[PDB]
């Protein structure tokens, strides 16, 4: 229950797959592609 914030602060995401840290979340999203590849949204035949 520790208190005390450093203003706006920050919360950089860290890839648990390899251990690479990223500034924002989006940066990590594209990185995840190297690990997982699930692109359901976007039919080809249909
Ligand atoms: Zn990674």
């Amino acid at each position: 229950g520790s208190s005390g914030s450093s203003g706006t602060g920050e919360k950089p995401y860290k890839c648990h797959e390899c251990g690479k840290v990223f500034r924002r979340n989006s940066h990590l999203a594209r990185h995840q592609l190297i690990h997982t590849g699930e692109k359901p949204s976007g039919p080809s035949s249909g």
